[PDB]
């Protein structure tokens, strides 16, 4: 396991998501389909050139799958996948100038749920998550882990858990007052009233 600091301005954009009241936190799930959805758009168009890019999985698709006994809500896509170098490298965006341009927008009188049009939506996430796992399997490279709790460190180690094909995998491991994101109709309601033209078909699991 390798642990890492994040850089000082991704650090201080997390520390401003977990310390900043602010009560529409449903926006987090608004942007990890809108990364699903993204990478989605990568994989099927390098496809697009070479269908053997779809080996490791020809459907393209989103499934969110809600935990109670685990306290968990996992957000799948059988997009691109991300390699080593992009986990470390926050995750395959842009954090430090997205976030700084972010903070340019909040003194300009912007709020928290215009995040994801600066690049760094994902972590948005931990306005409902203690603790988020990141898994990813790219095509020839091998499935990594991610994990962050926030405190300025994040690690990355090789996944040893369930295989892929392809894709990423986003574990939110919910606070103990955020477990409304488990409830299906809740669910529901936030899919229906922010993401009801994603172009892939969004599965809701039941338990
Ligand atoms: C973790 C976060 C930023 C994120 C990244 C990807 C992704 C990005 C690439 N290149 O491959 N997969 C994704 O599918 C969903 C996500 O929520």
């Amino acid at each position: 396991v390798e642990t890492f600091a994040f850089q000082a301005e991704i650090a201080q954009l997390m520390s401003l998501i977990i310390n900043t009241f602010y009560s529409n936190k449903e926006i987090f799930l608004r942007e990890l389909i809108s990364n699903s959805s993204d990478a989605l758009d990568k994989i099927r168009y390098e496809s697009l050139t070479d269908p053997s890019k779809l080996d490791s999985g020809k459907e393209l698709h989103i499934n969110l799958i809600p935990n109670k006994q685990d306290r968990t809500l996992t957000i799948v896509d059988t997009g691109i996948g991300m390699t080593k170098a992009d986990l470390i490298n926050n995750l395959g965006t842009i954090a430090k100038s997205g976030t700084k341009a972010f903070m340019e927008a909040l003194q300009a009188g912007a709020d928290i749920s215009m995040i994801g049009q600066f690049g760094v939506g994902f972590y948005s996430a931990y306005l409902v998550a203690e603790k988020v796992t990141v898994i990813t399997k790219h095509n020839d490279d091998e499935q990594y882990a991610w994990e962050s709790s926030a405190g300025g460190s994040f690690t990355v180690r090789t996944d040893t858990g369930e295989p892929m094909g392809r894709g990423t995998k986003v574990i939110l491991h919910l606070k103990e007052d955020q477990t409304e994101y488990l409830e299906e109709r809740r669910i529901k309601e936030i899919v229906k009233k922010h993401s009801q033209f994603i172009g892939y078909p969004i599965t809701l699991f039941v338990e």
